[PDB]
């Protein structure tokens, strides 16, 4: 069942990557 | 170990949805 | 195996916590 977890962690890696950008986006605008 | 990882990963996935929303809110005010 | 996943989670947890702070920061400055 580690594969389901690995895929979720991969999904978490990517969401976190996108949130960092949109936050840094907000940081330049504020 | 294995169960705790899966739970934490699920804990993380929901925190991501909440952050995704908090970021969206902030965008409407930048 | 599991260790790779716990490492990754520890990372995402750090990221999540810092995004939380950054979100808390941006909130205070619209
Ligand atoms: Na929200
Ligand atoms: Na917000």
């Amino acid at each position: 069942r580690m594969k389901q977890l690995e895929d979720k962690v991969e999904e978490l890696l990517s969401k976190f990557y996108h949130l960092e950008n949109e936050v840094a986006r907000l940081k330049k605008l504020v």
